[PDB]
């Protein structure tokens, strides 16, 4: 019924894509070298990551121009040139949109933050300080205080992100509206949609009140305060009218602080401000074992939750936000089994599936010695902010390692040469020296790789309309390793089998007049009964009845 619901897109993070030529960024031409890739992968949407002019404290989510192209990744031509390849493979793209914040070197802010009286100061979130101090106790999310004092005119401006990534003011209409036309500017360039940055962080609370602190932190966590805060829907419902409803485009939100039954407005098909939502909900598990059984909870919810409302599921593991997916659910004694594993079980659920940069690899996290291997400004400030507390060195790295996105911003791992064929310099970040053992070349020609259980993956959602279209049903609920599904339309039945556990395990299989295997992760034993499934670690079968 609609295009993006049946489509499989793929994430782009450029900065470490491809590198064209020789400086260790990743860029715009590397990107449009690698195109037959993702065409042969049979991807039909590709987000790219933020390319605009940026002068990359936040790696371009921290923009100066919305305009034009940040200059480590090309010229406007470059993309012109991406998006004609693009759009001639009969792929689609789509942009991320950053309004939440801009760099606090925009034109706009350096206007703003020159005088009380420019017309530009409300343009951004202005307030006097509290008793010496800060607006209030606010944190920000990449840690330390959510406001920055302006030496020249004696006031702080808001910013939930980093300090060189000041809050756009979306209670100021003539804000709203520049950003409205600059939205349309890009819409009639002929991309294909947009996956909308921190769009939950748009309303604050107003007076900004303060936040409890019984714990009397130097500042605390501040999501009460601007995360999906009422007042929010007046926004996106004028953003939908001036900009997205005029265009035959996809939008995804990232859009934190909606849970499962409380949805509709962002995404019903009657009404919705988006097509679909990331959610965080599954990317909160944290401690032995991983609790499989709330993770069923989490997601058999937001199925349920958005099949009641007409909406749909923007389906993902892995983001460049997050650390890798077979370390974050899966397991590194198991890499290849468990990689496969996770992909049948997240992607075959209703909804449109993201892949993320080298999660058809089975790529996993990195371990560097040195914060300075790292780049992260959130953990990079968090180091300094804890160091400063007293934090040891090794209860920091502890955190960084475990948690840090960095782990999913590592080079893509291409081939064995230098650098996994991602540059021919020093790449801005290390490649994880795994790349000997996991890449592009290697996982191409083998029929095994976790490449090729993606390819197949894509190939049997594009194949059977129950894939896309059938009704999700939770299976076998309380088992604790084996997480079972069904999706069912008219007279087929897929059944989803992933044993989540590093153990074999017995499974019953839920009791056709017909059964075909359509994709597994291990050899099938000529002896075995489909009554009895005997499953291996993190194994995964995927059967289609009729
Ligand atoms: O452009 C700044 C920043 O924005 C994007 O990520 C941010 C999310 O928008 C924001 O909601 C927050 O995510 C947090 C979730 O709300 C919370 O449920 C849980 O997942 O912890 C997260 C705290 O970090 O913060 C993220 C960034 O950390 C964008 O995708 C980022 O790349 C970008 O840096
Ligand atoms: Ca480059
Ligand atoms: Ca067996």
């Amino acid at each position: 019924k609609k295009w993006w619901k049946e489509a499989v897109a793929y994430q782009i993070y450029p900065r470490s894509f491809m590198d064209s030529n020789g400086d260790g960024i990743g860029d715009i031409q590397g990107v449009i070298s690698k195109l037959d890739y993702l065409s042969d992968l049979g991807i039909d949407v590709i987000w790219i990551c933020p390319i605009y002019q940026s002068p990359n404290d936040d790696n371009g989510y921290d923009i100066s121009d919305y305009k034009d192209i940040m200059k480590d990744f090309g010229t406007m031509e470059d993309f012109d040139e991406l998006l004609d390849e693009v759009h001639h493979r009969g792929m689609k793209l789509i942009m991320d949109l950053v309004i939440n914040h801009t760099s606090d070197e925009h034109p706009w802010f350096l206007e703003s933050r020159s005088a009380k009286e420019n017309p530009y100061r409300d343009y951004y979130i202005w307030h006097e300080g509290k008793d010496g101090k800060e607006p209030n106790n606010w944190e920000s999310i990449f840690s330390g205080s959510a406001w920055e004092f302006d030496e020249k005119t004696k006031e702080y401006y808001m910013h939930v992100f980093s300090k060189k990534q000041p809050d756009l003011n979306w209670e100021n209409e003539k804000v709203r509206h520049e950003l409205y036309e600059m939205v349309n500017w890009w819409l009639d360039k002929g991309i294909d949609g947009f996956r909308v940055d921190a769009i939950s962080h748009i309303k604050k609370v107003a007076g900004f009140p303060d936040l409890p602190n019984p714990e009397k932190l130097d500042y605390v966590p501040s999501f009460e305060g601007h995360m999906n805060r009422p007042g929010i829907q007046e926004h996106l419902k004028e953003l939908k009218e001036k900009t997205f409803a005029k265009y035959d485009i996809m939008t995804v939100g990232q859009a934190g602080g909606v849970t499962s039954d409380s949805a509709d407005e962002w995404v019903a098909e009657d009404g919705g401000n988006f097509n679909m939502i990331f959610q965080f909900e599954h990317m909160g598990l944290w401690d032995k074992p991983l609790d499989l059984i709330e993770l069923k909870t989490i997601l058999t919810n937001w199925q349920n939750g958005l099949e009641k409302i007409n909406g749909w599921n923007a389906l993902y593991l892995e983001n460049h936000d997050q650390i890798r997916s077979v370390n974050k659910f899966g397991s590194t004694a198991y890499r290849v089994e468990s990689a496969k594993c996770l992909a049948a079980l997240y992607f075959l659920m209703k909804g449109t599936p993201f892949i993320y940069q080298g999660q058809e690899l089975g790529m996993t996290n990195v371990k560097f010695d040195s914060i300075d291997d790292y780049d992260d400004v959130g953990m990079i400030n968090y180091y300094r902010i804890q160091r400063e507390k007293g934090d040891s060195h090794d209860e920091i790295m502890k955190v960084i390692w475990e948690t840090g996105r960095d782990n999913s911003r590592t080079p893509m791992q291409w081939n064995t040469e230098k650098n996994a064929g991602f540059s021919t310099g020093n790449p801005w970040m290390k490649v994880n020296p795994n790349y000997v053992d996991i890449n592009v070349e290697e996982q191409k020609s083998d029929k095994n790789s976790v490449l090729n259980f993606y390819k197949q993956l894509i190939k049997i959602r594009k194949q059977h309309d129950v894939l896309v279209y059938g009704t999700y049903k939770l299976l076998a609920e309380e088992d604790s390793a084996i997480y079972a599904y069904t999706r069912t339309l008219e007279g087929k039945t897929a059944v989803v089998i992933c044993n989540m556990s590093p153990n074999n395990q017995t499974f019953e299989f839920p009791s056709f007049t017909n059964i075909e295997v359509l994709i597994h992760n291990y050899p099938l034993d000529k002896n075995e009964t489909l009554e009895q499934c005997t499953l291996h670690p993190y194994e995964t079968r995927v059967y289609l009845l009729s």
